[PDB]
């Protein structure tokens, strides 16, 4: 099959099409500006823009689509999908209490937090005073395939998890559809499943089959696991960025408040969470990528460094153990930069450890195998020293472009997770 995937992210938009037959594939990408005071029209035109860099004969071969966006960014619209009111970023926070949804959500859940869909939208609710019950709030992917299949009100449980779904048990609760949002609140459905047709008039002008398929979308982060094509319990995706992000496949879902852990639902599995403040960014206080990597190569991971780091770019940890007033620990500095950055790769490969201890003393399915991601995967002496401190086979990610992850969600959705 021939599929589509759309990676709407931080920065930018990237669409991958690929035949899965001969796993042959076609990328192209635009860049957003810093800063919009219209980010649906950036977002729709990157769109079109995606759609039309991509040749004319592979457009004519695709049979599904499905979308990513970021986690949190919604567009508050009316019942044709014309925002409202300026979207809600992802990383925007809303000065609302959250004791305001405490009757619609559990205790525990991710949707208790000042950034989510939920929060925003009764700040919204509070803005307005009264929502008419014609109006929806959309995810960035939702809003961005409503503009492909044109079915208002449809979201997947990925997007939908932070807007106050439970997809434990597949629902919005009772007190949250009855309440004065309820209207607003979308259908939703399981990443990657059909929700209908290509509208008539975008297939004709792209050069696409009216009968192309629109799924339901899903996160940017999500896809960026699902490019790796883990499917089994116990795999797991590091990603060695700016910060250090851990994503683990389980049998069993788990989640910590302080320490921002959560799961995902993944067909009957849950894919398990956490981020540390720890990662490359502290890094690029000492050395530059090119001096980092010529550093790298003469580290001897025969020895120890003698240095117990904990690398944090600034004050304050969030995962494995929350403590916001944790500083920064890169005691004593030698004078030779090659142990130096010996310690703080030991440092990060801690975090990296512990997280994973962290998330299987929450419950998790323990650790079988890494896939590895971000800057930080092709540094083999890293990778050493992941491999000696943790214990299980470590390797690079075959993908992790967000956008190949979607087109995977398009073409076969979440089959593989059963």
């Amino acid at each position: 099959v021939v599929a589509l995937g759309l990676d709407f992210g931080t920065s930018g938009a990237r669409a991958i099409a690929c035949d899965f037959d001969s796993d042959r594939s076609v990328s192209v990408s635009v860049t957003f500006p810093k800063t919009s005071q219209n980010w649906p029209q950036v977002w729709r035109e990157a769109l079109w823009q995606l759609l039309t860099q991509i040749p004319a004969d592979w457009r004519s071969r695709i049979e599904r689509i499905a979308i990513d966006g970021t986690s949190g960014t919604v567009l508050l619209c009316d019942r044709e999908g014309q925002p409202q009111t300026e979207p809600l970023l992802y990383n925007q926070a809303c000065p609302i209490d959250l004791a305001d949804l405490a009757d619609w959500v559990p205790a525990d859940h991710a949707a208790l937090s000042s950034t989510s869909s939920l929060a925003k939208l009764w700040f919204w609710q509070q803005q307005f005073g009264a929502l008419p019950p014609d109006w929806q709030i959309l995810a960035q992917a939702d809003w961005l395939s409503l503009q492909l299949h044109g079915c208002s009100q449809q979201s997947d449980y990925h997007n939908a998890l932070k807007l106050g779904y439970s997809p434990d048990r597949e629902r919005f609760s009772k007190n949250l559809l009855d309440s004065e949002l309820g209207a607003l609140l979308p259908v939703v459905h399981e990443p990657g499943v059909a929700i209908g047709p290509i509208l008539p008039a975008i297939a004709q002008e792209f050069g696409l089959s009216p009968d192309c398929q629109i799924c339901a979308g899903t996160t940017d982060s999500i896809a960026a696991f699902l490019a790796s094509g883990a499917h089994q319990p116990g795999e797991a995706v590091t990603s060695l960025g700016s910060t250090i992000v851990l994503k683990l496949l389980s049998q069993v879902a788990v989640s910590d408040r302080l320490t921002g852990v959560y799961s995902h639902k993944l067909g009957g599995y849950w894919l398990t969470g956490g981020a540390s403040n720890c990662g490359g960014a502290t890094l690029r206080q000492f050395f530059p990528d090119t001096e980092l990597e010529s550093l790298s190569c003469q580290i001897d991971p025969t020895k120890k460094s003698g240095l117990d780091y904990y690398p944090l770019p600034s004050r304050g940890e969030r995962f494995p153990i929350a403590d916001p007033d944790r500083l920064p620990q890169l005691e004593p500095r030698p004078e030779n930069p090659v142990q130096f950055l010996q310690g703080l790769l030991e440092g990060l490969t801690q975090v990296e450890t512990l997280g994973y201890q962290r998330l299987q003393d929450l419950g998790a399915t323990p650790l079988k195998r890494i896939w590895t991601a971000g800057g930080g995967a092709k540094n083999a002496v890293w990778q050493q020293l992941r491999q000696q401190a943790i214990g299980v086979p470590i390797a690079i990610a075959p993908n992790t472009e967000a956008a190949f992850g979607t087109a995977r969600l398009a073409a076969f959705g979440l089959a593989a997770f059963h």
